[PDB]
């Protein structure tokens, strides 16, 4: 018979993968007595963050294991790549690979691990948005590395690749669209917004629709992990372990934006944002109280 042409949202059609070994799951299983907040969080699909702790020599196997496990679960894995050189401009989440050559080798290995398997990839939270901390030449290098990630990862046809694009109160839509266009967003599925932040979904839809229009109709995802109460009052460090924040909409493709492929939990609720001027836990360390606070503040 006839073969139809292609129609669609790559994120629609199977559930997002719940990592069975996340820090939240470990905490939920250990809670004595059981805790409603922790269990809820642990059972919500999030994203699996990879960085320079996973060397190029071995990260391919790590990626293949994770994507293969998700496939065995009938689910879409979400992976967050967070290895850019000069990561976080040397602030609380400092890290990343030492050099661009190492980063390129890492990307090559990630792509090898992906093969042809389904995956959603969030490329480098903050890298484009924060790039002005770098000199002109290191900024250009960074853009070239993000472009390298797009060009290399998209060789997995089943990888839905979203380049991180900051949020609605970071760069302007015009400034961020220019960076996304420079790194080849047209070859990706699109971009991500609100990662590790707290802005309302509605505000992020308006911003994402604007960037989409400036990037030839690209699509986007919004991190709704911690945005159920919107942001804390405008202040320095209001993004760094703020109190009073709530879990947002659980991950879904039933979104309210014309080009919004999904609401995802990209940040993992419970992880510290950093020491934050208060001696709080190192960035990325899981704090059960933080996950419980987010769930309590959402009324759970």
């Amino acid at each position: 018979g006839h073969i139809e042409g292609r129609h669609a949202n790559p994120l629609a059609g199977k559930p997002f993968y719940v990592d069975p070994a996340s820090a939240a799951m470990v905490a939920a299983r250990n809670a004595n007595p059981p805790n409603a907040e922790l269990t809820s969080v642990a059972n919500t699909p999030q994203s699996y963050w990879l960085d320079q702790a996973f060397p190029p020599a071995t990260v391919g196997g790590t990626v293949a294991r994770y994507t293969g496990a998700a496939q065995a679960a009938g689910a879409m894995p979400v992976l967050t790549l967070y290895g850019i050189p000069h990561r976080d401009c040397g602030s609380y989440a400092s890290g990343g690979f030492a050099t661009g050559t190492d980063y390129r080798g890492w990307i090559d290995a990630v792509a090898s691990g992906l093969g042809s398997s389904p995956a959603t990839i969030i490329v480098e939270p903050d890298a484009l948005a924060m790039a002005d901390c770098l000199s002109p030449d290191q900024r250009q290098e960074r853009f070239d590395l993000v472009r390298y990630a797009v060009d290399t990862l998209t060789r997995d046809p089943a990888a839905a690749v979203y380049v991180d694009a900051g949020h609605s109160r970071w760069l302007s839509a015009e400034a961020m669209a220019a960076r996304l266009n420079d790194v080849g967003v047209g070859r990706a599925r699109g971009f991500s917004l609100n990662v590790s932040n707290f802005y309302t979904t509605d505000e992020e839809i308006g911003y994402g629709e604007a960037i989409s229009g400036l990037t030839n109709g690209s699509h986007y995802v919004i991190d709704t992990s911690r945005n159920g109460a919107g942001p804390a009052p405008d202040a320095p460090l209001n993004w760094c372990n703020p109190s009073g924040r709530a879990l947002g909409a659980p991950p879904t493709t039933a979104t309210a934006g014309a080009h919004a492929d999904a609401y995802l939990w990209i940040k993992r609720p419970g992880e510290s944002d950093g020491t934050c001027g208060r001696g709080e836990p190192q960035a990325g360390r899981f704090v059960s109280q933080y996950a419980i606070d987010l769930a309590h503040n959402a009324g759970q």
